């Protein structure tokens, strides 16, 4: 063989889907334009982990296995790149990892968030077009986010909510509260994809992927070159990995607000295994499935005293901080979102355990004088976001 | 007074509403790159009546009357053009009409529905930044549309709805179900503007405008020069204005499928009138108010015997046909949509009656020789969509 896309996938969670689905003999092909890695270098970033060039990455994984990712790199806001690219590959399913995911990036300026709903928005648009052009019968399976539900005093659907309202029912898209530029694009996605399913025949699974973590996967950690990012600063790092590299460093835990914050998390392993499974189990024609994808539901404080307790372990005498939150959200609020529809479809999680916290702690300790500690406290503010585009 | 700037203030509901409210002693500025005359010129298309350039307009207004609307002609887009706009008229309130409005157009093709959702989701987040770095306390009047709701099976709220699920209750943003890229950006442009109000204290107002008729308001009438637009062709025309054409000219009405497919309609006059109503009572900082803006609800099937009956006592013989559905829609739904916000408020509306008909038909007999009757049927397939930039 089946021939998978995968849009982003010099990415995070692109590149480690995508190694998996080549072993696990997918015809696999990365499109890319490798913007992320230029915003590494505009905002001063670096991966704790040192990465090669997707180039020696995809030649890399040849050399180990023998298997070949094809490679078009280009923007798919391009279409005509997107569309030769679609009609040279032949896609059976498309992966689409291809957007700027960070909450942060999206607040810093007028300019960022523009061009994150213009990219993701419009890029999403061009892949629909080109499914319903080139290849209608095509699987598209879209990251979604947790956070387009936001944080309503219900529990929290896959996607659609039942509702019986002045002696009526029906079943709706369940209600969608973002709280930041780049969460928004993602409500809007959503939207225009489960317009296309119904106008068009599409069929798509949407992924309302939780915060992920970890570094490793079986494939990645195959040889050196190999090896996936690990964002710890404050614009890309997420939660966990963040707190695991300033444990590591000696940094109090960033702690924002009061730490009720309460999210849906996974492993990076299990982003790739949810992956292949929506694949494997394709939606049918004009079908938009949801499913939340995540394991395990952690508040702030949680996370910093599951790393704390796996620090001592390690002699890492780690230290709490409550940072003056710099962004705009609920921090104690009801958190009960449901997700049964992986695990029904076969999903064996790798729950959060000792043993990944002392693996993950441990590498961070091992790259630790590759940690720029000045990139660690955020400075992008939800509130303060001017027109002038920042430099950082 | 109090200063408002009209964006979109050349087009078929914005001049009408600038001129009334510069009548009602409110010191007007209208912001339009006049791309909705472009529109006309490449699609072959062309207003019923015929209408004066927006600066003989303004010139006209201004020798009646003694009153100046400024005018700032540009893309606002171009941020640089939006915030010099801004600065240099300093707006208490901001009534946005300046998007791509029609299905039709956001359907074409992919350049155009591309387009659709840049222009319109683009253009509303410069809005956003303008008035929170320019003028934070600057009321946001923003035109959203009915047809973000879609057509579920139970009442449609005005913007919120409280659910009681799983034991718990909360008010939650009513589920949204566009059916068109057009319909989506607006509820694209409603979810970015909910999230500044709570982010930043804007203080906004969507209007859900259901379907606009008529041509004549008090202000246009005063002179040939301020007379509006009247759009019958099938890409920009609707319902009821195309109905009231077709039978002035001899063609039969065009029922899409069943014609079961039920809307909210209101006179313009009463589009003019709920707009300067949400302009003198302001959302409070950080309220995201939403108003259901219609008076009445319509079947097609309906509209067709009111045009028939209304023809008769001028001697049309109407005639009805039934046209394939060029649109993916419910030709036979329930709707109860509700709308007592803006009556609470004081609105005095203008129900249809046979006055408005008779006044309409007449008009376009009087303008029927100006009917391009290429125009009227439909050509603009839902689901035949293509990438290739069509030509009309
Ligand atoms: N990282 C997480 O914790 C997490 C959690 C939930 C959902 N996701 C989602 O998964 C997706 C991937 O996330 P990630 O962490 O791997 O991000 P990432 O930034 O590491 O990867 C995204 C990739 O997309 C590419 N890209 C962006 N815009 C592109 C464009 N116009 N054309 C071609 N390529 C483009 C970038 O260059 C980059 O390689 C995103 O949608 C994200 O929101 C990630
Ligand atoms: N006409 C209706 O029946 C109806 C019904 C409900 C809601 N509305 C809403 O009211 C608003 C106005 O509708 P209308 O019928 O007057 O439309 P219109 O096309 O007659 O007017 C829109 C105006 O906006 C201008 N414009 C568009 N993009 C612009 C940009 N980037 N920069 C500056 N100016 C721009 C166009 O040149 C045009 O003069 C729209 O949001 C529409 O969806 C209209
Ligand atoms: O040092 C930190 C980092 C985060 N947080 C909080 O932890 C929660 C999660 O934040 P973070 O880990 O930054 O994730 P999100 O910003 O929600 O975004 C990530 O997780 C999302 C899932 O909804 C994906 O959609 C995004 O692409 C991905 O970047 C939030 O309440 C933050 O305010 C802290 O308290 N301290
Ligand atoms: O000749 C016609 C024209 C329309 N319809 C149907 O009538 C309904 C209303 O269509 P139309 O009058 O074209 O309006 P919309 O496409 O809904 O759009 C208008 O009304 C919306 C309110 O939701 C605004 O948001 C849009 O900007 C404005 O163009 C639809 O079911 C159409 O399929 C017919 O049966 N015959």
């Amino acid at each position: 063989g089946s021939r998978v896309m995968v849009i982003g996938g010099d990415g995070y969670c692109g590149w480690a889907t995508a190694l998996h689905l080549s072993k696990k003999n997918y015809e696999v092909c990365i499109v890319d334009n490798l913007v992320r890695r230029l915003f590494d270098h505009q905002l001063g970033l670096e991966s704790l982990t040192p990465i090669a060039s997707i180039h020696d990455r995809i030649s890399r994984w040849k050399a180990l296995t023998g298997k070949s990712i094809e490679l078009y790199v280009g923007d798919i806001c391009d279409f005509e790149f997107l569309a030769e690219s679609f009609k040279s590959f032949e896609p059976d399913s498309v992966v689409h990892f291809g957007e700027q995911r960070s909450a942060p990036y999206s607040m810093i300026d007028r300019s960022r968030a523009v061009y994150t709903q213009h990219n993701n928005v419009i890029g999403t648009l061009n892949v629909l077009f080109a499914i319903k052009e080139f290849g209608e019968e095509c699987h598209l399976v879209k990251l979604g986010a947790m956070g387009e539900y936001g944080t309503p005093n219900i529990d929290i659907e896959e996607g659609y909510i039942t509702i019986t309202h002045n002696g009526r029912t029906d079943t709706l898209p369940y209600p969608k509260q973002a709280s930041s530029f780049y969460h928004l694009s993602k409500v809007h996605d959503s939207h225009n994809i489960a317009f296309t399913c119904k106008a068009w025949g599409i069929r798509a699974t949407d992924l309302n992927q939780g915060v992920v973590y970890g570094v490793k996967t079986d494939e990645t950690e195959m040889h050196e070159e190999l090896r996936n990012r690990l964002d710890y600063d404050a614009v890309f790092g997420t939660a966990l990995n963040r707190f695991c590299v300033q444990a590591a460093v000696g940094h109090p835990l960033t702690v924002y607000g009061k730490g009720g914050q309460t999210r849906g998390y996974l492993d990076i392993r299990d982003t790739v295994q949810c992956v292949e499974i929506a694949i494997a189990n394709p939606a049918k024609a004009g079908e938009f499935r949801v499913f939340n994808q995540f394991t395990e539901q952690f508040s702030v404080n949680e996370l910093a005293s599951l790393v704390t307790k796996a620090g001592s372990k390690l002699g890492l005498d780690v230290k709490k901080m409550t940072v003056p939150n710099p962004r705009v959200e609920a921090e104690e609020h009801y958190y009960n979102a449901k997700h049964t529809k992986l695990m029904e479809l076969g999903l064996e999680p790798h729950y959060l355990s000792d043993s990944l916290l002392d693996s993950l702690l441990n590498f961070a300790v091992q790259f630790k004088d590759r940690v720029d500690t000045k990139q660690i406290m955020p400075s992008v503010s939800w509130k303060k976001i001017g027109v002038k585009t920042k430099s950082m």
